[PDB]
């Protein structure tokens, strides 16, 4: 059921999801206040689904939801993670795509998916294929927030326009966006996207995390840079507190010290 | 209600709809076995909605459904015909378009609409805007069946492909067609379009009418050429009998004589 | 303030006293006095119309023609239309309407053009439409474009407005004020190609503040009746039973 | 279907619009006639076709627009001997030709090259002709088409068999047909000249270039003596190397 | 008929007797004996593999290399792969495989290529994939393309098939037979880039008749175990619990 899958996804709203490679990192994230973890194994090589042993370790390490990545289009990687009992699958462009023409028919799965998007056409096509959660594609591993900004702004600007525009112009808008019409109509009616949309890819600092929230993100994904710090527990907790208290500029100043 | 509007439209299936300019022609069409008539007023000029007096004359002349044309996008021509009690509105590219960017939001009307289409993307966008019936755009006033053939074949070929293709390829197909995704999915599930699709524009002979049926049309629209004959009643009845008995080649030979 | 007084109305092109009186009698809110290079009308025609009615009288000046506009002002016209239908006198600069006492109407096709005309001092706008074709399609295009762009401006994040202004070629402070007011600061009428009662009502349904119609009124066998039909359809633009009856015999 | 087409081999087929023209053609030695009505050009009034069929004892052909299923089915039902799925009529389908395989009546189709030829055959054509250039009286395009087809067959028949798929891909020819052409040393159906034959010398030229026969148009009946002209064309086509005879036929 | 016997199986690239036996023991349906210009393998290697197992043995010939293919045939290989991974000997013409007694496998990327290879005499097909990258994306592309094109051919109106054949560059009579049979006349295996148990099962889910895998099996610390994991995932391609367990430690 759609309502279940989305309701589950919606639970994470206002929070931070962290990339973790083992039980130790998993525990640190949970302890810092992460609402979930993304289990990762992460040179010209092919990036695939993680060794299921790693995903299993992470699932055993924490009580918060655990996510993992499947290559775009990789039906079997996705069915495997589903059978393993992960809480969410990220059909991720950061892994090497298995299918360069067709995304997964996520509607046919019981596990909820997260997908990336850069604009409202991509967002609505991912939702129509059955995505229960969205995120910016951003710019992974660069530490530059600029693409996550661009994507969150684009999606949000396009939503505002759709909500405000004459209803009889929406088919032309759907055609121009490559958006499924019925989803745009429902967006107009609801005044919002039907799923949460997190920032992801390039969130490097407390100020970055708070910025994405200020731009309308529903939460934040952060990467392994957390555990490149001299004190991952402090850094992880700093990202959590900035994402939550995203208008407390005195706090965020303090949190931004010694990075 | 959608189901009502479509069910009404679906009633005309297997039949001939004829363009008529007055009560006399209206009566001849009905008498020849037409399932409906299209009331028409039809030089570099602007072609608009018919004088309501003409539409009224036609509605008074016959007991079969009466259709009339509104310019593409002309909200008020359409609301006027609706208020007048016509049975269907044809939002027609044969009249001079009032809006070159946006079609009518046909969903907001109580009267059913017919729209033209040339391919499945156009068909599904017209349906999504609320069209209850479709037709080929054909090539009006030329008497050349070639475009009606092309459009009926295109729509039908694209439907067959959609019905047969892997479900997980349908979003890519929707994107390529500019088709609303949920409508394609439902087409795949139903094995057919959700509304009837008539041939229109260039049906000149009994053999033409039977051809469109053989190509999968749900019925035929014919133009004023009927009443350019020496014996409109005979010609109109010939078109009706060919459309119905579209595999009776001996009959169609006979009907094709003295044209 | 005087322009907004006309809102919901019909303005009729008239060439003489007789036409002008008919227009007034039909319920026109104003008349546009009218008369190869197309220039300002003979002042004699404009004065004939001014003396013939009590409703506001407008007249046309060539784009950029300072002296035509100052002459009309001196004549006591109520509004000047700086009109692209006359032959432009200046192809690079519009009039600085801020420097005149008489209010101006200008044409526009999009919100950039609208706000530039306003910033130059326009007190009233209209679509450029497509004059003398009887085809409503361009008026529809222009009215939809301006209105669509306004809705987006009203809805969008304030911090994205400067990019929008730069994209539109809009004066930023007008765009900001549009966002704050929820609308344009001046009325925007449909013009160019309104041929039928249904067309007039259509432009109102699309968000127009009123309608300019042309000399085709007087081409009909019963001008007064046709003039009245346009007025009644423009006012009562959602009364489809009325509009049906008015659409008969044109 | 093919053996019947082949019985026309070496003869002249004439366009005729009525029973009189039809009788003249038969009497002149035509092997068959093409019933015509002669703007959208469609299947002829069946009345005309029936008049022609009733007028002569030689085979009667008629035309159907390209892709017009029901026109072709109607002609079939009327008992015509052959249908010409003809580009000289206004095409009813600009994307797809008739599935001639599904009919009992034999079809003739036009072609300009061996790729077209084999595609038409694969769709079920029982006879081919050049497309030529109808109503110009200019033989040049019939020459082009007959030469092209025949040159491509000579090459196919002579070439290395392991090179035939590349040839088929290049021609857009169905591979099995090309392979059988190579095996047989020839096309599997007769191929007539059509479109622009104006003089006896033209008729004989087409045969000299390898045509199996000749289609000719209404120009025969535009002449001062149709019977004599028609006979001239028949004789020049049959006696296509008799240059003294063709000389005499070419007078007046 | 002999090719179809392999359906559902795994074929493994092997360079010597030892690898060959492991492959056989793992449940391979056949082995591909393998050894700058890349040519036919030293016949010594091919014979070593033929003597080492009882399952079918395939070997590679350069595209168009008549004599390499005749030599392999004379040697008693069970199948010849006319392979684009070797350096083509003829860049214009493939082998006339119709003239050989031994069955051939050929690569294809679309249904045009598939039917041309078949018409030349291929008894078996595979994707061209993207060899030695471990990236499954091109095998996915090719298998999806061929299968999508077949479904369309099977569904489409028969009278539109000649346009389709011309568009595809497909021999018409094969396309017609595909429509009638509902499928290709030969098996079509995935090849080039299958790296993991999940990849192998994915290609089966996409409609492949079987899977070719490369020397990466023997790069693992436990070849026999890995070989078995690929076999079991290819057969039991919808058992996600098994496939999960098999995906561990690669
Ligand atoms: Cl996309
Ligand atoms: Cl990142
Ligand atoms: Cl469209
Ligand atoms: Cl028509
Ligand atoms: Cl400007
Ligand atoms: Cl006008
Ligand atoms: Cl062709
Ligand atoms: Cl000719
Ligand atoms: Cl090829
Ligand atoms: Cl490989
Ligand atoms: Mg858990
Ligand atoms: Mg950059
Ligand atoms: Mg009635
Ligand atoms: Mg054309
Ligand atoms: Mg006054
Ligand atoms: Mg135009
Ligand atoms: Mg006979
Ligand atoms: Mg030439
Ligand atoms: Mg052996
Ligand atoms: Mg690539």
């Amino acid at each position: 059921t759609e309502r279940v899958k989305r309701g589950m996804a919606e639970m994470q709203k206002g929070g931070v999801i962290m990339d973790v490679i083992n039980a130790e990192q998993a525990k640190i994230a949970e302890e810092a206040g992460a609402v979930a973890v993304m289990a990762l194994e992460r040179a010209g090589g092919v990036a695939r689904m993680a060794d299921p042993t790693i995903v299993e370790e992470v699932m055993n390490a924490v009580s918060i939801p655990v996510m993992a990545k499947a290559r775009i289009g990789h039906i079997v990687e996705a069915r495997v993670l589903e059978a393993m009992g992960v809480d969410y699958i990220d059909e991720s462009e950061v892994l090497t795509p298995a299918d360069e023409e067709f995304h997964l028919n996520k509607n046919e799965y019981t596990v909820p998916f997260v997908c990336g998007c850069r604009d409202l056409g991509e967002a609505t096509r991912r939702i129509a294929e059955g995505a229960s959660m969205l995120r910016t594609k951003g710019e992974p591993g660069t530490g530059n927030i600029v693409e996550a900004v661009r994507h969150m702004r684009k999606v949000n600007a396009q939503v505002r326009k759709v909500v405000a525009m004459s209803e009889d112009e929406l088919m032309t808008e759907a055609k121009n966006l490559g958006a499924p019409y019925e989803l745009l109509l429902q967006i107009k009616k609801d005044g919002k996207l039907p799923v949460v949309n997190f920032a992801a890819g390039g969130v490097a600092t407390p100020a970055d995390a708070a910025l994405m929230m200020q731009l309308g993100a529903d939460g934040v994904f952060v990467g392994s840079g957390i555990f490149k710090s001299d004190n991952p527990a402090k850094f992880a907790k700093a990202i959590v507190e900035a994402t939550t208290h995203f208008t407390d500029y005195k706090l965020i100043a303090e949190l931004s010290k010694e990075l």
